């Protein structure tokens, strides 16, 4: 029927999944007229004709659509890749958010411009406590912007130099981060990245992982085929798939919280060494380089936990799922179970004087140039707009 | 909340340019003028093309097509294109549709004429108007499905009967509320002639051609301030009408000639050159009336609205008032053998733009032509 092809039609439309749903039509239109309208362009009259069609109705929907200045910049809360995040307060609703911004320019310029789609799904869609909620992206000419909801108890980092890590805190950081990991694992998703800077306490001290910017789809066999800033968390075979091109798939992750906990009970990375190629090396050499130190205070079952994370990938915890990581020893305690850990009392619950309190966090352009021909700059970016 | 609301406000209106439809139109014509082999060596370009292919081939086999309707004959030709008569192939329901190249648009056209010509179909709501249920394009043409007329032209209807008064009286009450819709829309036709006047299969008129509308702030039927013009306002129509009648009763054109030039001079001359001849019987009041469309434009009838027309005594009779003349018995009720009867309508007889090296936006003045009702 000529009306079931106008019902299936629409239903691509409404469903907010989908690449062709309205706020990507509309981002559609207006990156059209952004690379559009050049005085140079305008010389070709099916250009000039359109952008005089289009004038009045896309300032409309500019003034309409939610943009920077509806945000009031408090602080820069953290710098990374390809921009940064700040604290924001939403004018209108007066309502705390955390604004993550992502250079169009540097995106371009570096050519790694498609790692903020799986991070704007993933914390879109989740729906999961361990992952942060994605609120509202937005784009301007410059800058893509993720609204998420904002962390006030800071990173791990920031724990770990504040208090000398009990091993009972320890079992709780690391076991929220076990069922995070699984949370994103299922959903068919490698993190990449997981180190303490990355796993932020909300306002009741309770874990959530963030920077979703190296999540790579995994494919039906468990697998992945990009770069990487710093070493002392990153798995071996993830080294050596750098130089040449072999896969690896989410036991890269399970290493990491091996390499976590190591952190927390030692004090230190168990492959430190002052140079980055130091540290490259040992991670290499963990079948001899791993060792813990005489005076660290640490039980026989977590040296054993770690140790299980700490091999070569085939014989490595967390390739046969999540249950055999949650038998684990190390985690029998009387505090939570693994059904309800995120329900129990914090550790360390934040105190905070105010909603803009960032005192769990420290203290801390170029654009395109007027183009002789159509380059296409804002096509990358058509379906990063979300209105939950 | 309340920017988002105005904003699906105007995106859920179907006279909005940025409507769903267009939103689709402005999706599917930038691949379009994107996906060229050349251009793809623009990585922007090529990603951008690789992320929607899918779901653009998806669309394309979804929205409403040219494939979807059986052709069965080419019942006119003008400008830039032609009229077929179609049946939809699911529906199984019978159409004009009308085409028009999009080259030949780009190349020719110096305005986008069809805007006004598809809005007045789609929203006049007006049984004076030819209905468009239905507008789309491909890559090669636009589309207009549009109700098909069987009664054929007011030039067929000419050429087949002599016209006694009682019906051109009729036809032409019936022409002048049709110009009047037109003329409430706020809107000139410019082209008001018996091939434009089209019969429904109860013999009643509706206005085609909405292709030369112009919206308001061959030389038989042309007035002579359009003429001299090479700024002008409703009366030109209102000439037309008088031609019209002029045709209907005597069975020439008043202003006829050999050449153009000598049409043209007789039209410029028309304070003398009109001239009833004197084996035509016609009437006093009909003599008035053409006498009264007939004039220069500052004193010519329709200028003061319809009003002063519809009281014209020419227009007194038994069969019908003003308000129902459409719900009348038609002097010509046409007598058709199918759906697809065309022999009230003459038969008919019998390029593309090139690859680019750089985006040129071929497609980009269509965007917003799809309709659907
Ligand atoms: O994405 C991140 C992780 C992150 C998160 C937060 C944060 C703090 C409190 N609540 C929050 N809610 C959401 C994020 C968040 C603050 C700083 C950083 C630093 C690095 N980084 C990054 C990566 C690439 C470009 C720019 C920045
Ligand atoms: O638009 C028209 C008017 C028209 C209408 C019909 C017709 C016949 C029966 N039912 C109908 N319903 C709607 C139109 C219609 C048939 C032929 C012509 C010839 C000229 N022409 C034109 C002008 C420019 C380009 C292409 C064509």
């Amino acid at each position: 029927a000529g009306a079931s092809r106008q019902r299936k039609l629409e239903a691509l439309i409404r469903d907010p999944r989908s690449p062709i749903n309205v706020e990507s039509l509309l981002d559609g239109l207006n990156s059209l007229v952004l690379d559009l309208d050049f005085p140079a362009l305008r010389k070709n009259k099916n250009i000039d004709n359109f952008l005089n069609r289009y004038e009045k109705i896309v300032k409309k929907i500019r003034g309409l659509q939610m943009k920077a200045e509806d945000y009031d910049v408090v602080k820069v809360i953290g710098r990374g890749a390809f921009g940064e995040v700040q604290l924001v307060r939403h004018k209108a609703s007066q309502k705390v958010y955390a604004m993550k911004l992502l250079s169009k320019f540097e995106m371009i310029k570096r050519s790694d411009s498609a790692f903020f789609w799986e991070e704007r799904d993933i914390m879109a869609f989740a729906n999961s406590p361990w992952v942060v909620q994605l609120f509202y992206a937005f784009q301007d000419d410059r800058y893509l912007y993720m609204v998420m909801e904002y962390m006030p108890g800071g990173d791990l980092v920031n724990l770990m130099s504040n208090y000398d890590v009990p091993e009972k805190w320890a079992k709780f950081y690391t076991a929220e981060v076990v069922l995070a990991l699984d949370a994103i694992h299922s959903m068919g998703l490698i993190h990449r990245d997981v180190k303490p800077d990355n796993m932020l306490l909300d306002k009741h001290g309770h874990l959530k992982l963030a920077d979703f910017g190296t999540c790579m789809k995994m494919d039906e066999t468990g697998m992945v085929h990009t770069a990487v800033g710093t070493p002392d968390y990153i798995s071996p075979e993830v080294l050596k798939s750098q130089g040449g091109d072999g896969f690896y798939g989410r036991e890269c992750d399970w290493w990491s919280v091996g390499v976590f906990l190591y952190e927390m009970l030692v004090g230190d990375t168990p492959f430190y060494a002052d140079s980055l190629v130091g540290t490259y090396s040992k991670i290499m050499d963990h079948k001899n380089s791993l060792c813990f130190p005489e005076d660290a205070e640490i039980s026989k079952h977590a040296k054993n936990l770690i140790c299980a994370f700490l091999t070569d990938r085939e014989v490595r915890l967390g390739r046969n799922g999540v249950e055999e990581i949650r038998q684990h020893p190390f985690f029998k305690n009387d505090q939570w179970h693994w059904d309800n850990i995120r329900e129990t009392a914090a550790p360390v619950v934040p105190e905070l004087s105010s909603d803009i309190d960032s005192s769990n966090f420290d203290d801390i352009v170029e654009t395109f140039p007027i183009p002789k021909a159509f380059v296409g700059n804002q096509l990358p970016f058509i379906g990063f707009t979300y209105y939950r």
